[PDB]
């Protein structure tokens, strides 16, 4: 079931998924569509579901990680598809080998280096890219 804000967006949430404190490699997925291009792991909010919830949720399904969650990094607006993700960092502590999406359809996984991070999200992603601006 997909969730909506009063305005009609989509309700998301995705985590940053960084391999330590330090914070300079991240965890990306690869697009359900268009397997050879890359995505912050993320996805719908359900009913009543807290977004940091739902960010530790999608991780888990799409990423195959668990951590500490860690601040909210901010709230995402994609425009042109009208959603609104709540995006938060996660501490990677587990790294699971076969999640539900590796399952279900074939979603691979990569660590980045913040900066090629950004830039392999940069093309069909953007919004993506920025979350880690800061
Ligand atoms: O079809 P696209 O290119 O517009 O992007 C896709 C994106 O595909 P991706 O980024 O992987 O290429 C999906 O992501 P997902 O299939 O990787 O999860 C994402 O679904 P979602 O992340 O919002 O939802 P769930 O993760 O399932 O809860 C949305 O797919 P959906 O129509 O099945 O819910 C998104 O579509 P829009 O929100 O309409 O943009
Ligand atoms: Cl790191
Ligand atoms: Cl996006
Ligand atoms: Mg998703």
């Amino acid at each position: 079931t997909r969730t909506y804000d009063g305005d009609g967006y989509k309700k998301r949430a995705a985590c940053l998924c960084f391999r330590s404190e330090s914070e300079e490699e991240v965890l990306l997925v690869s697009s359900s569509r268009h397997p050879d291009r890359w995505i912050v792991p993320g996805g719908g909010m359900e009913p009543e579901e807290e977004p940091s919830v739902a960010a530790v949720r999608e991780v888990c399904e799409e990423a195959g990680v668990k951590g500490t969650l860690g601040r909210l990094v901010g709230i995402f607006e994609n425009q042109e598809r009208k959603h609104r993700t709540y995006v938060y960092v996660l501490i990677v502590t587990e790294v699971l080998e076969d999640w539900e999406d590796s399952v279900n359809i074939g979603r691979k996984r990569e660590w980045f280096k913040i900066e090629d991070a950004i830039k392999v999200l940069q093309y069909h992603k953007p919004v993506q890219a920025s979350y880690f601006e800061t």
